[PDB]
């Protein structure tokens, strides 16, 4: 009945009574910050006639309330055709609830259910969204009381108040459904969608939430989908229009309602027509546009200072007003302002630009067609362009598209916006007497900037290591004195895309010397090598004389390449040996390949055993043998040190030409080493490559140290060890060396005892065992005795050989 | 004997024979970078006439090279007088070395050795350093083969070559000292510091490393203090001086080996005097210096483009050329350019400035005296001040101080330099009549600066919670055209420190009204509460005019303070029970404060329980009691959903104004609540609060649940319970309910049993015992029979009160 708009209620209990002659509400229902309030004023307060929201209902931080079974008893339908993100019932952060206690509540046609951060609310499990909601599962039921806290009790089940009712199951829970330990949800038996009544019949389709009579539309409490005159009906009479999606209501009727730029297309009286569709002043139709939307937005005297204060006049096409540009701290404005300003074709008062050192060019108001000037600035100015450092487009709004009925136009102070193109816009106005001088006099705007711009050509590029060096033809300065000096703006581009002006790029100065021969030149130095460099000119040409032609020029982008240089050494080098006969080794690419990388080149050497380990005793004084290699592969002193020594480095180069180096070329970062010896060390050089048959050569070494793997049988004796008897108890005992021994042999140990007893060992150094060609046994009881010899190389332990038998009498 | 300087040696074998008339080398001896190096051109190539370096000896990579011992059979001493990075003998990455073998070697008088990375070198850790160097503490030697993995085997010992030698200490370690497996260190029985012969007897103090005879000074082979005529010497005799503090020459001698700015000060002829010493044209004797040390540099046409470029001229008084400043992409140059330039007194060249986009002032020159001008740039001109886009002061080496001999000042397109500063440059210069016009003429220079900066008194002044008001009183544009506006610079600074024109300011144009009442004004906003911020204004004043006084305004950087607002709420409420009558409330500092914080509100609200667990059997379906706090303390769319409800709660305020609230204040971030119920839950709200009775006032509320810890014996059955037999084989238990439960009781479970059966119990909701007022029995064998009960509560489980005993017959 009553219209009842979108309210919010705060603070204050009595703030609650604007809901006594409240039906429905047309829109949404908020309820938050109520901190002074206790349960003896809502025990008291209730709103019976309160009976549907359309767009939501939020209720926030309301102290003292118990349970809403008071403040709506009768609240059935909630529309939700406005959503709060999504929510069209939101119950958050809420003290002293208890119980949402929705009795009436019938169905929730859109929207998910919010409950979240209720301490104390709990009785929420029992219930089932599933004949409120069309899809229950969107709601989001988080943070309230622990459901087995608190007893989900209903009016059945246990010893409870009384009378039981219905069970339903939500998530496969077939449970009873209940709102409060009193009343319980109202659930009959017909299909979904249809409101039932006390007897439990349920009522006409059109019905929702209940209804006073079975089958008759005009018993509904809330038609389901459109509302007239105490009616549900599918859709309006053709008397009337659609309105909030709920009512009808004829063309005057919705007029009103929306006291101009309402419209009623497609049945729907809306608040404006969308994309594609307007009205102007004939009958409230909006028909279709023919091919944008005249939008139009009054704003005074807008001053715009950055893009944000520019964006409310987004999609506007006639502007009621006129506009102050002031954009002073903006970089590259062009593009956004185009997105925001553009579509502007009409601007009824002036228009203005102060202290735009932002601002380029103009050419973000492509459309603009008229500036009528109806409101202008003092002193008879419709434009009124002042003080802009760098402006020189103007844009492309000339050429007969503009036209000024009345006012004269201003520029001032403008350096960089040569007078050729105010003199063109003042031709294209077509007011020329109505100005004077001294506002588009020189000596303010005009000078500085040029306007023809000319070109100038590179005559000779050299290209080397680390130095550029250019030359262009020379350009006279025309007039005498026009003292100029080129720029010359280089930069690293990997690719041949660059946008010139725009830092980036690096500016370099160039006095033109004073001769007819030897063009400028410059030399650009400290290049990397193998790097692409864009590289442009440009004339200052300054001058200050009144009446003369600046006639500025520059030269096309042009991308150079400096010459290759040899890489940088290899990085982390590792070293394995899988066999006895054959080493892996990886690495990593050079941190700087200066040019591009072809191969690696791989030089090994074997390195001899020191003979530190020939010429000494082994027996005493035993030391920790060398392993195969088995690497898993499957401050500011010492900053400064290696820096030095890099700085060393930098200068090495390699030209790709017991003891012989052999070298090969690998294009992977990878490389096998095959035909080797067996326990013998290698020395490996690793140097990066690329084009260098020319080229100062290739990198420097990263040398490591790898062992291969010891063979299994290389110590064993060959041969049966001999004996000779004496006289005087001594045996001599023969046995020849291994042929390939890992390394070199360091000690013989030979085991020999008499039969019965335990056993005794000795130790023999190389020298002892070549001084008589093997060892001697002396000093021993007569009898039978056996002996056994073993060889001990660098690799470890031998293989035992067979005994020799002996006697002594 | 001979000089032989210090010399490189890379790359080739043959570069290695510039050592063959070479005995003494006067500087550092390095050997690098040798790759194409095999052991057989090392074996036959020997330098044995080289015995002694003076600055140190490096060796980097040279392949090869096995040994030291034939290369310098007779190096005995390495003065150390100039360190490589503190290291007097480095040896670094060199393959196929074994080991040092510097047989001859005595003494290093000052430096460390640095052995590292040398895979295949040992032979090291046999040797002791301290009879060398006087601290073999500061070596670093690491990274070498391991010292276990090579024998280090000494002439002695074991079965070695032959005659062993002394064995030292230097680690703890009393080993014997050996170079190589056949030649070990020269030690012999004497004081330290003694060089000594083959029989043994320590020679002459004097001496160092060697001798021929003993006790006599001219038979050193190496003077430890000072060598002159083949003497050893403390000191130079009268006739002679000090020569790279090992030698003696005359000064003719030390002249000659230096051929201008050599000085022999303090008996040393060095290269150039220290600091405050110098000398010009007398005999060769550095003298005081009266104030300063007058350096002098040469450069022809010394282009400077950045601070890097002028570093050069650091020290530098009387200039011999001619100075040209390029500085176009700095900021802030004057201090680092004050550091560099400005101890020039005279320049003998010219002064040019060219396209100096960063030079704000020329105060860098503060020595600047004299520029004769002897090479001056074309047309005539010494000092050439050009295209200066905002160059304001020109310094203050100006009022006398200047003089220019010879030539023409010319001054153009300099913008922000007013005409006052040239004109009293020439005046001081001397010179007015030299040169004409067009050459300081007006309408390039001396345009848009002011000379005379007048002062702006703000007039009134408007401070709110994010808005302040500023009006400064009216500056009439003088000359009638005079186009001019107000520029507001205002910034966010926490202190009374703040430098104008330098971004970190906020700019804000303002247009002045065309009125003679209602001041410009300005009103800025977005603004923090209780913020200070820097507020000035400055006239821009821009005109046109050939002869007007620009005379800019500006105002001083005053200070103002915006309102303080209610602050956030606090953060992080954590709160704990650590006793039944007490609650601990700790929190965090709001993240707003928004003004002084003063204080914090807490409020303590006691909940009654819940209703739905007081009339419901407990006897079955049972739920989760709750627990006490014992909290330990010793995605767009859900943040768009907190976004909007935090923007709810902004507005929020409050009033520093079973059901009771009860208020404190603390200072604290922390609270203790007493006086609390046992086992009773209580909502506890939080307001960070601060200067409020003016104020919004408080915060809002961050609300917490707390529950107090259990009474050990709030369940204990009061009195005892009481029994009534009937006929029926029924009998009543009766018993009284506890006074003060921990929140409510919730069943009674009744134990009895059959003397000498098991027992049985039951359950009892509060509903059946309310009804009778106790329990019934019924049903059961006759015979006497014992009864116990118990009280269970929201806490948990009671404590079982006495029995009664009882009959059926």
């Amino acid at each position: 009945v009553e219209v009842c708009p979108s309210l919010d209620i705060r603070s204050e209990v009595a703030e609650l009574r604007q809901l006594e002659n409240c039906s429905v509400v047309e829109g949404h229902l908020q309820i938050l910050l109520m901190f002074t309030a206790t349960g003896e004023d809502f025990r008291g307060l209730s709103f019976p006639r309160l009976t549907q929201v359309t767009d939501y209902l939020l209720l926030f931080r309301v102290y003292g309330l118990e349970s809403l079974r008071d403040l709506f008893p009768n609240l059935a339908v909630i529309r939700g055709t406005r959503l709060f993100l999504g929510y069209a019932l939101v119950i958050f952060e809420m003290p002293h609830l208890r119980d949402v206690a929705l009795p009436a509540l019938g169905a929730v046609l859109r929207g998910a259910v919010r409950v979240e951060k209720n301490q104390e609310l709990c009785h929420l499990s029992t219930i089932d969204w599933g004949l409120l909601q069309p899809a229950p599962g969107a709601n989001h039921i988080v943070g309230n009381k622990l459901g087995e806290e608190c007893a989900d009790v209903c009016p059945g089940v246990l010893g409870a108040a009384g009378e039981p009712c219905a069970k339903t199951t939500f998530s496969g829970h077939t449970d009873y459904r209940c709102w409060t330990s009193s009343h319980c949800q109202r659930v009959c038996p017909c299909p979904h969608g249809m409101a039932c009544t006390a007897r439990g019949e349920c009522c006409h389709t059109e019905c929702l939430g209940g209804c006073s009579q079975p089958e008759d539309p005009r018993a509904c409490v809330a038609c389901r989908h459109l509302y007239f005159q105490g009616a549900c009906l599918w859709a309006c009479p053709p008397g009337t229009y659609q309105y909030e999606s709920w009512r009808c209501v004829t063309a005057e009727r919705c007029a009103s309602l929306h006291s101009s730029t309402f419209g009623i297309h497609q049945g729907s009286c809306l608040a404006q027509c969308p994309s594609g569709f307007t009205r102007n002043s004939s009958s409230i139709f909006c028909h279709k546009c023919e091919g944008l939307c005249p939008k139009e937005c009054k704003v005074g005297t807008k001053t715009i200072d950055s893009i944000q204060a520019a964006q409310d006049l987004v999609g506007c096409t006639h502007v009621e007003g006129s506009l102050i540009l002031n954009l002073r701290q903006g970089y590259n404005l062009e593009p956004q302002l185009q997105h925001s300003l553009g579509l502007v074709e009409t601007i009824t008062g002036f228009l203005k630009i102060k202290h735009s050192f932002a601002l380029v060019s103009l050419g973000f108001f492509k459309n603009l067609k008229l500036i009528r000037g109806d409101a202008m600035v003092d002193g008879n100015y419709t434009l009124y362009v002042l003080d802009n450092q760098n402006l020189q487009q103007l844009g492309s709004w000339v050429a007969a598209g503009l036209t000024i009925p009345v006012g004269k136009i201003y520029f001032a102070f403008n350096p960089r916006l040569c007078l050729e193109h105010i003199y063109r816009l003042e031709e294209v106005t077509g007011t020329r007497g109505r100005q004077n001088k001294a506002e588009i006099n020189p000596r303010t705007n005009g000078d500085r900037a040029a306007c023809q711009t000319r070109t100038l050509r590179f005559v000779s590029n050299v290209t080397e290591a680390d130095r550029i060096l250019l030359r262009w033809e020379r350009y006279e300065p025309l007039e005498a004195r026009d003292l100029l000096s080129f720029i010359v703006y280089y930069k690293e581009s990997p690719f041949q895309n660059a946008t010139e002006h725009v830092q980036s790029w690096n500016l370099l100065d160039v006095e033109l010397p004073l001769s007819r021969t030897q063009e400028p030149g410059v030399t650009l130095a400290s290049l990397k090598p193998w790097t692409q460099y864009a590289v442009f000119v440009r004339a200052i040409t300054l001058t200050t004389e009144e009446d003369s032609p600046h006639q500025g020029a520059q030269s096309p982008i042009v991308y150079l390449r400096t010459l290759p240089a040899a890489p940088t050494v290899p990085q982390d080098v590792i070293s394995t040996s899988n066999s006895s006969s054959h080493l892996l080794v990886r690495w990593k690419p050079p941190t700087q390949r200066n040019g591009n990388l072809t191969y690696y080149l791989v030089l090994w050497q074997r390195l001899a055993e020191d003979g530190d380990l020939y010429l000494n005793d082994y027996c005493h004084r035993g030391l920790r043998l060398p392993t195969s290699n088995n690497d898993p592969r499957f401050e500011a002193q010492e900053a400064s040190f290696q820096k030095k020594f890099e700085n060393f480095l930098h200068n090495a180069i390699t030209i790709p030409i017991d003891f012989e180096i052999q070298e090969d070329k690998v294009p992977r970062e990878r490389a096998v080493l095959s035909g080797l010896r067996h326990f013998t060390e290698y020395r490996i050089d690793i140097h990066a490559c690329n084009h260098a048959a020319h080229t100062v050569g290739c990198s420097a070494a990263t040398f490591v140290f790898a062992r291969t793997m010891p063979h299994r049988e290389a110590d064993g004796i060959p041969g049966k060890v001999a004996w000779e008897a004496s006289s005087k108890n001594s045996v001599l005992l023969r046995w020849l060396e291994p042929p390939d021994p890992n390394g070199l042999i360091l000690k013989y140990e030979i085991k020999y005892r008499r039969l019965g007893e335990e056993a005794t060992v000795l130790c023999v150094s190389r020298l002892r065992y070549a001084k008589f060609g093997g060892v001697h046994l002396a000093l021993l009881p007569p009898g039978n005795y056996s002996a056994r010899v073993r060889a001990t190389s660098l690799a470890g332990n031998g293989s035992w050989t067979d005994s020799v038998a002996f006697y002594i009498l």
